[PDB]
């Protein structure tokens, strides 16, 4: 196994996957690494298993259909994985914890949102459809873009949103388009 966490790239108290060489800190893995379970498979392995059991799941889908799916176990897992993929980018540190807004010439968003809040929401099964999760994730970046206006710091929102969107397309097998 790897000697650094797959999500944060640091050493520490790591849990090793039994079916791939990845490792995780306890709260870096989503869901948090499970108490017992021997063997244990990580979220990357569990997502690969879904794909292997249903190869047709990789044919193209329409986003509108994906957003209306109910959050049954497999869609719950896919949202957890997609959240994990955003945390894997180091620039996610800007969007992880609860923000605050006091900048000359800007007003804070009406509905602040951050990655830890989405993490808790998923953990507490607060989303009933994929749409709920996706709307909150997109809100994070939209709030950022709107608040930082012309400051070049707005680009962080663009960059992390691009990571989100690419992984969303991959994980939910959205039909490729030009
Ligand atoms: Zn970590
Ligand atoms: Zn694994
Ligand atoms: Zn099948």
């Amino acid at each position: 196994n790897s000697n650094i966490c797959e999500v944060c790239n640091k050493w520490g108290r790591l849990f090793c996957c039994d079916t791939c060489p990845r490792s995780f800190h306890e709260h870096c893995h989503i869901p948090s690494v499970e108490a017992n379970k021997n063997p244990w498979s990580c979220i990357f392995c569990r997502i690969k298993t879904i794909q292997e059991r249903c190869p047709e799941s990789q044919s193209g889908h329409q986003e509108s259909e994906v957003l209306m799916r109910q959050m049954l176990p497999e869609e719950q897992l896919k949202c957890e994985f997609l959240l994990l993929k955003v945390y894997c980018d180091s620039k996610s540190c800007f969007f992880a914890s609860e923000p605050y807004y006091n900048r000359e010439g800007s007003q804070g968003p009406q509905k602040p949102m951050w990655l830890n809040k989405v993490k808790t929401s998923l953990n507490e099964q607060m989303y009933t459809r994929v749409e709920g999760f996706v709307q909150d994730m997109r809100l994070i970046f939209h709030n950022h873009k709107e608040f930082y206006r012309e400051d070049k710091f707005t680009r962080l929102g663009i960059q992390v949103q691009d990571i989100f969107e690419k992984n969303f397309r991959n994980i939910f097998a959205i039909q490729e388009t030009s």
